[PDB]
C-alpha cells in the first residue's frame, strides 16, 4: 500500500518469477519435463521449510521423482543423460533461491 512496500513487492515477485522460469528450464534438461516437480514446488511455496528434504532427495536420489532424461545402457550414459546429471546441482540451487524468495515475501 506504500511506495517502498510496492517496490519491495515488485522485486520480490520478480525474483520468484525468475527462479520459476529457471526451474522449468533446468527441469526440462534433468527430467525431460519442465513441470516435473510442480507438486514439490507448490509444497515448498506453502511451507518453505520442506526445501531441505526435497533438495536432499533431488541431490542424492533424483530418480525418486522421475527417470532422468536420456538413458544409460549397461552402465554407459548417453549424452542426454550426462547433461541431465550435470544440471542437477543448478536445479537444486534454483529451488533454494525460489524457497528463499518465497520465505522472504512472507515478511
Amino acid at each position: 500500500l506504500s511506495y517502498n512496500e510496492f517496490i519491495r513487492k515488485v522485486v520480490s515477485d520478480h525474483s520468484i518469477q525468475e527462479q520459476e522460469k529457471e526451474i522449468r528450464r533446468l527441469s526440462q534438461i534433468v527430467f525431460g519435463n519442465q513441470n516435473q516437480l510442480a507438486n514439490q514446488l507448490s509444497q515448498i511455496h506453502e511451507n518453505p521449510s520442506f526445501t531441505k528434504i526435497i533438495s536432499n532427495t533431488l541431490t542424492n536420489s533424483p530418480e525418486s521423482f522421475a527417470k532422468l532424461a536420456g538413458s544409460k545402457t549397461f552402465g554407459i550414459k548417453n549424452s542426454k543423460r550426462k547433461q541431465a546429471e550435470k544440471n542437477i546441482s543448478k536445479l537444486v540451487e534454483a529451488i533454494h533461491k525460489y524457497a528463499d524468495a518465497v520465505e522472504n515475501s512472507m515478511g
